[PDB]
RNA sequence: GAUGAGACGCGUUUUAGAGCUAGAAAUAGCAAGUUAAAAUAAGGCUAGUCCGUUAUCAACUUGAAAAAGUGGCACCGAGUCGGUGCUU
DNA sequence: TTGTACTGTAGCG
DNA sequence: TACAGTACAA
């Protein structure tokens, strides 16, 4: 009567299995449906459900991020549009038509084929003035007399659409790019830090003596030799090697003493590179970027000409495969090619070897400066300040020609600087699941009016109720910071906690430990324990510490971070502030915007301010901590009325740790959390946690569950063994499924017993009785162990059975389902491809013919759909009757689902007939002659579906020939094993033949069989280490899935790749369940 | 560790940046090249500076959909399950 | 003009 | 690893 299931959850596969008492798996004769002549196959209860991976939603993320950044781009470049449209469209009636249609070929081109002045003598002069867009930026930066209104618009919708960073707050300033004044700074710090022997000094000329042409450790010898009282050793040596990014001995140079001198070496580094960002930096006054990259064009033309000169007179042999190839990675396939700076630079590099003279030149490959480009990878570190200067100076210069300009200088300066706040989020009006924001009024949100249209407040407080993540030891608490104040304070406590001393530690001891020491330095070691603690308080000469090895891993810095900006200690040693400074710590870890972090610490301003505001405005924390204050010091024990943190402090002789004070069950704490962590299926399943390819697998295993108990007759198991985020997720749902019952006493009716396992239990048994598994074989190992699963659950919870064992992981029929989907995701790979004549080319737009334009490749089909119809064939026309599978993608998945019919008549398929159309997913199973099975994984491309139920004999004859050494067992077994598979070595040239018959039968891979058969013969004499591990992986010849390319000892066996679906049009089709043990079976013979 | 928001720089694609000479030419020699526009999933309607690659999905009968319903047992054996016997 | 075989195709920090 | 591009059998 009663029975029991056991499963085995994974990524990949959910197997299950069905035991009765006895510890066999029931085998039933189960109906089937459909036009074939099988009415009823006889189906044993064990098998296992195989499906895609679950991914996770990152990169749909970064895919609508993206997304949506170029949807904002292309409306900054409408809101400048908007701007100029007024003046401009007197200019040039038809000049933003122009630039719209310039991707259009000239027949497609409704005006003039240039698309900026429309006449080609005006466009000439315009590219012969202006070689490039930097050229007309620094003339209209550097020009006072009347320009062309266009260009103006060119300049700034150039600076707008590729407008730079933010990572750099508010202006820029010789200050903070200028390296000489921030030196000054950092040797000032220095004299005030020792004011014996000071290296007094001024600016330095950073241009040379820091900067790319002396960086890194060139400069700690090229500024130390204008400097010689101090050397590349000396600490002045040690805070220009931290300004260099090096580590230099802070030990043999040499407390927070030093931290300024830390922190200036660091700005100073920071001067540097926004020295070196730009070329000519502070060397002229105008146009910063537009002079570096008119500079950068001028090298490149002088230097390309010396180079093609040099080339042509000193080794004419590849000038042609340089310069006009474009294939082989030249100056040509540099240009004209997808060939990037360093592999141009690769491909020279050898040559300017060979070749004489070519020193000069080498040197800015080795500087990287040889030919760059002005659109550069390298671009990514450029501010948006400086294009906001540029235009600026732009509007400025033309503000008097054009009246508009200064009725909207501050418009377009807001296009360019707006920036839409991280705790806004996108400006929907409701139909957005990621939205978030408030409205304040129903009207179009510009950068001009964003600050008169959101709620900040609303939308700000809707952030912090979203962003705040969830206790894992009690989801409805909010979690604490990883810098907050009492989390630190919590892992430093929790860490000191197990620190046992010789001469456990006490509360009183603890507390001193931390207030003499962790509450005044960063990081402590054992050292200072000992000697500034219990030699100078405890006053013990001699002391060994076991809890901790070297120093203590937690850390207050937050602790002293506070007391940086206010040096007011007692106020943060007082225990009425803790809730005051832990909304500033929460304000710093939510927010990144300087405006609505001022306006949360503005409220605290009656308890201090100017500096401290000033200085703790610019603090910012990442991260979320893992654990509340409801639980840290929330609830509190009834008997003894300390909680998580008074255990802490003191818990008399023995201490004990937080997961120890969770495991003990002689508190009330695992009651408090077990009474407060509980918190249709597709509702129920909506809300569960942990990782997508997890998720996956227990609503797969949910509904295998559902399915048995539909099988069998709706009866429930007595017991339900489970493998062990998901931690309790692996019984939870199924707990609360099966156990529906409860009364006035019972809280719950224990009808099915859902029995945890680990995996540790159930390998260890298969290692130790010779019941061993591997996975190439076959995916029977899942069902098995599954199965196995089943057996060893129910033997514990009870406590001929091994030949039963040994003949059910023997029996060869099991259920294997491979689960259809319907393909989801991008319909086409991404890389565009250029113009051709094929018709293969996917349109890009819809009236950018693809034969022209170009397009994407390699389409996604979401299923194939099989029609029967009548297809125009022929010069001389008659309608031919014809049976053909047709993919369709994920584009016209949409355009098919509105109207199947039109959509076929689209294709060229007429008089179709509407009720034989079947939805064919991918790894849609068909059945052929001699039990040859078939998988769809396309349209146009099959797959292997049979499963080679190899003997179990074999199957240990091959793990025991395999892992020959390294049992790690005992001699005695070591031995026996190897004596024990070398006694049955002849199973080696018996497998081959099964191989032989089984790939014959169902494989069709003749050629594949010859080859393997000959490097078998002609390698049969090498030992079994080897040729073990290599019949190993000519598995993958029969495995079920993709022909892989697998390889034996030296050859290499291509795969047999079955591109032709012409064979299941009159094959039997399986509709399979999700369990497999129901099916229905169509012979699609039988139709057309 | 799941999950979200805001940004930047490349890349690709078509076009614009007049190629010259010898040429019956299939072409040969030379010159030139660094940049810009437009798009970056086709598109969708509640038309938002929003959404569109995550999750979900055997077949049949009801139901717009949601969702519900849809398939006997015992024994002997085993090449992807077969055979024997009761039952409506 | 239609099927097969072999080799190459794939946008990130 | 599904699809593309080129190269042959009829």
């Amino acid at each position: 009567k009663k029975y029991s299931i056991g499963l085995d959850i994974g990524t990949n596969s959910v197997g299950w299995a069905v035991i009765t008492d006895e510890y066999k798996v029931p085998s039933k004769k189960f109906k089937v449906l459909g036009n074939t002549d099988r009415h009823s196959i006889k189906k044993n209860l064990i098998g296992a459900l195989l499906f895609d991976s679950g991914e996770t939603a990152e990169r749909t993320r970064l895919k609508r991020t993206a997304r949506r950044r170029y949807t904002r781009r292309k409306n900054r470049i409408c809101y400048l549009q908007e701007i100029f449209s007024n003046e401009m469209a007197k200019v040039d009636d038809s000049f933003f038509h122009r630039l719209e249609e310039s991707f259009l070929v000239e027949e497609d081109k409704k005006h003039e084929r240039h698309p900026i002045f429309g006449n080609i003598v005006d466009e000439v002069a315009y590219h012969e003035k202006y070689p490039t867009i930097y050229h007309l930026r620094k003339k209209l930066v550097d020009s006072t007399d009347k320009a062309d209104l266009r260009l103006i618009y060119l300049a700034l919708a150039h600076m707008i659409k590729f407008r730079g960073h933010f990572l750099i707050e508010g202006d820029l300033n010789p200050d903070n790019s200028d390296v000489d004044k921030l030196f000054i700074q950092l040797v000032q710090t220095y004299n005030q830090l020792f004011e014996e022997n000071p290296i007094n000094a001024s600016g330095v000329d950073a241009k040379a003596i820091l900067s790319a042409r002396l960086s890194k450790s060139r400069r700690l010898e090229n500024l130390i030799a204008q400097l010689p009282g101090e050397k590349k050793n000396g600490l002045f040596g040690n805070l220009i090697a931290l300004s260099l990014g090096l580590t230099p001995n802070f030990k043999s140079n040499f407390g927070d003493q030093y931290a300024d001198l830390f922190l200036a070496a660091k700005n100073l580094s920071d001067a540097i590179l926004l020295s070196d960002i730009l070329r000519v930096n502070t060397e002229i006054t105008k146009a910063p970027l537009s002079a570096s990259m008119i500079k950068r064009y001028d090298e490149h033309h002088q230097d390309l000409t010396l180079l093609k000169a040099l080339v042509r007179q000193q080794l004419p042999e590849k000038y042609k495969e340089i310069f006009f190839d474009q294939s082989k990675n030249g100056y040509a396939g540099y240009i004209d090619g997808g060939a990037s700076q360093e592999e141009f630079y690769k491909f020279i590099k050898p040559i300017l070897e060979k070749m004489d003279g070519t020193e000069e030149l080498l040197v800015k490959l080795n500087r990287e400066d040889l030919l760059r480009k002005q659109r550069t990878f390298d671009n990514g570190s450029i501010p948006h300040q400086i294009h906001l200067g540029e235009l600026h100076a732009i509007l400025r210069r033309q503000e008097d020609f054009y009246p508009f300009l200064k009725d909207n200088r501050e418009k377009i300066e807001k296009i360019l600087t707006f920036r839409i706040p991280y705790y806004v989020g996108p400006l929907a009006r409701g139909n957005s699941r990621f939205a978030w924001m408030t409205r304040k009024s129903e009207e179009t949100i510009t950068p001009w009016n964003f600050e008169e249209v959101v709620d900040k407040g609303a939308s700000a407080q809707s952030f912090i109720e979203r962003m705040t993540n969830f206790d894992k030891n009690l989801p409805n608490e909010k979690v604490l910071p990883k810098h907050s104040l009492l989390y630190e304070y919590f892992t430093v406590y929790n860490e000191l906690t197990k620190v046992k001393y010789v001469t456990f530690l006490s509360g009183e001891q603890k507390k001193a430990i931390v207030d003499l020491l962790f509450k005044t330095n960063r990081k402590v070691t054992v050292k200072q324990l000992k000697e500034d603690y219990f030699k100078k308080i405890e006053c013990f000469d001699s002391v060994e510490i076991s809890g901790v090895e070297d120093r203590f891993n937690a850390s207050l810095g937050t602790y002293h971070d506070l007391l940086k900006i206010i040096k007011d200690k007692d106020f943060l040693d007082n225990e009425e502030n803790e809730d005051i400074l832990e909304d500033i710590v929460l304000t710093l870890t939510l927010f990144e915007d300087r405006e609505m972090i001022e306006e949360r610490l503005k409220t605290y301003a009656h308890l201090f301010d100017d500096k401290v505001m000033k200085q703790l405005k610019r603090r910012r924390y990442t991260g979320w901590g893992r654990l509340s204050r409801k639980l840290i010091n929330g609830i509190r024990d009834k008997q003894s009325g300390k909680t998580i943190l008074d255990f802490l402090k003191s818990d008399g002789f023995a201490n004990r740790n937080f997961m120890q004070l969770i495991h003990d069950d002689s508190l009330t704490f695992k009651e408090d959390i077990q009474k407060a962590q509980v918190s249709s299926l597709h509702e129920h399943i909506a809300n569960l946690a942990g990782s997508p390819a997890i998720k996956k697998g227990i609503l797969q295993t949910v509904k295998v569950v559902d399915e048995l108990v539909k099988v069998m007759g709706r009866h429930k198991p007595e017991n339900i063994v489970i493998e062990m985020q998901i931690t309790k997720h692996v019984a939870q749902i199924l707990d609360s499924r099966m156990n529906t019952k409860y009364d006035e006493n019972d809280k719950l009716i224990r009808e099915v017993k859902v029995i945890t396992l680990k995996s540790k239990l159930v390998s260890d048994f298969r290692k130790d009785f010779q019941f061993y598994k591997v996975r190439e074989i076959n995916n029977y190992h899942h069902a098995h162990d599954a199965y196995l699963n089943a057996v060893v659950g129910t033997a514990l919870i009870k406590k001929r059975d091994f030949a039963t064992v040994r003949k059910v992981l023997s029996m060869p029929q099991v259920n294997i389902v491979k689960k259809t989907e319907v393909q989801t995701g991008g319909f086409s790979k991404e890389s565009i491809r250029p113009k051709r004549n094929s018709d293969k080319l996917i349109a890009r737009k819809k009236d950018w013919d693809p034969k022209k334009y170009g397009g994407f490749l390699w389409p996604t089909v979401a299923y194939s759909v099989l029609v029967v119809a009548k297809v125009e064939k022929g010069k001389s026309k008659k309608l031919k009757s014809v049976k053909e599978l047709l993919g369709i993608t994920i584009m016209e998945r949409s355009s098919f689902e509105k109207n199947p019919i039109d959509f076929l008549e689209a294709k060229g398929y007429k008089e179709v007939k509407k009720d034989l159309i079947i939805k064919l997913p991918k790894y849609s199973l068909f059945e052929l002659e001699n039990g040859r099975k078939r998988m769809l994984a396309s349209a146009k491309q099959l797959q292997k579906g049979n499963e080679l139920a190899l003997p179990s004999k074999y199957v240990n004859f091959l793990y025991l020939a395999s892992h020959y050494e390294k049992l790690k067992g005992s001699p005695e077994d070591n031995e026996q094993k190897q004596l024990f598979v070398e006694q049955h070595k002849h199973y080696l040239d018996e497998i081959i033949e099964q191989i032989s018959e089984f790939s014959k039968r169902v494989i069709l891979a003749d050629a594949n069989l010859d080859k393997v058969l000959s490097a078998y013969n002609k390698h049969r004499d090498k030992p079994i280490r080897e040729q073990a591990e290599n019949i190993i992986h000519l598995f993958t010849l029969t495995r079920l899935g993709a022909p892989r390319a697998f390889k034996y000892f030296d050859t290499t066996i291509d795969p047999k790749q079955y591109r032709s679906t012409k064979e299941v049009l009159d094959a039997t089709l399986i509709h399979q369940s999700i369990t497999g043990l129901y099916e229905t079976r169509i012979d699609l013979s039988q139709l057309g």
